[PDB]
């Protein structure tokens, strides 16, 4: 229930509110996307594209099932048959991220400038947060509800995944087996991030992500007694640290598969600093 602040519990409610309001779990609404048909920038580009292998699978409504199975590297262009899905998923998800921000009131507040500086900052994290509450771990599948993107069973088995960065944290990010209102507490923080490129009120939104780790871990102090969630708040703080860290990773090989291969959407550009020319 609480053992919290009027204050802390009213910072929760908002924004498990907006999480509420913003957050199509099923994906009811994700329509009308693309799908696979039926020098040494290159040889990066093919390691970047590589790192991760998920078909894909829909279930109709009339209990139908479309499956794809992606193509081996064979020194082509049929790396990038993904490639326009991915944008169009991305683009949906960030279009839920930025309706989050925007009916938050500590967001709300800040001077625009700031709102569209620490949005193409953390937009990118907070789309792997939420994608980490659709993830299952034991069927290594993405539930995204009649879609599915399933990680591709290769030599080296579930521990040869984890050596890929960004599966390794939707994998322990899972373990932690945390809360709606830690998940949404860990999207304001990564949103409240006053460190992002272009920022001016770092201190107010020093000041605010501050305050959203403070109930953050004054949550799990209250409602999480048991040994396991022990340094819990330090696991999920380290958790956001390294998510910064893919998304400065994953940020390079976008620029550099779009270098070679352009397909990222316009809301896609306008958030990594894509101006058409
Ligand atoms: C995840 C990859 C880098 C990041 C890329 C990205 C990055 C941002 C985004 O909004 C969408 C996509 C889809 C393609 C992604 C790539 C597919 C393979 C590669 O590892
Ligand atoms: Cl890396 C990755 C891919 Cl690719 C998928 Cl399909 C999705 C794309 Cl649209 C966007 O990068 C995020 C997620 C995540 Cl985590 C999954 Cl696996 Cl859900």
């Amino acid at each position: 229930v609480q053992g919290l602040t009027e204050e802390q519990r009213m910072m929760i409610r908002e924004l498990m509110d907006a999480q509420m309001k913003t957050f199509d779990t099923t994906f009811s609404h994700f329509k009308n996307f693309r799908l696979p048909g039926v020098a040494a920038k290159w040889s990066q580009v093919r390691k970047d594209l590589c790192s991760l292998k998920v078909s894909l699978q829909l279930r109709g409504e009339d209990g139908s099932v479309w499956n794809y199975k992606p193509p081996a590297d064979s020194g082509g262009k049929e790396i990038f048959s993904l490639l326009p899905h991915m944008a169009d998923m991305s683009t949906y998800m960030f279009k839920g991220i930025i309706s989050f921000a925007k009916v938050i009131s500590y967001f709300r507040d800040l001077p625009i400038e700031d709102q569209i500086s620490l949005l193409k900052g953390a937009a990118f994290e907070l789309c792997q947060l939420r994608f980490n509450t659709v993830f299952n771990a034991e069927t290594g599948t993405w539930e995204c509800g009649r879609l599915s993107y399933c990680l591709e069973d290769t030599a080296g088995g579930f521990q040869q995944l984890l050596l890929e960065p960004m599966l390794k944290f939707h994998y322990m990010l899972k373990k932690l087996q945390l809360h709606e209102e830690e998940y949404v507490l860990m999207q304001a923080i990564s949103l409240f991030s006053p460190d992002r490129p272009g920022v001016l009120q770092h201190r107010v939104v020093d000041q605010l992500q501050e305050q959203f780790a403070i109930t953050l871990k004054s949550y799990i102090e209250c409602n999480r007694p048991q040994p396991a969630h022990r340094f819990l708040f330090l696991k999920i703080m380290a958790m956001l640290t390294e998510l910064r860290s893919i998304n400065a990773q994953h940020t390079q090989r976008l620029l550099r598969i779009q270098d070679i291969h352009p397909f990222a959407t316009p809301l896609m550009q306008e958030l990594f600093g894509i101006t058409g020319s």
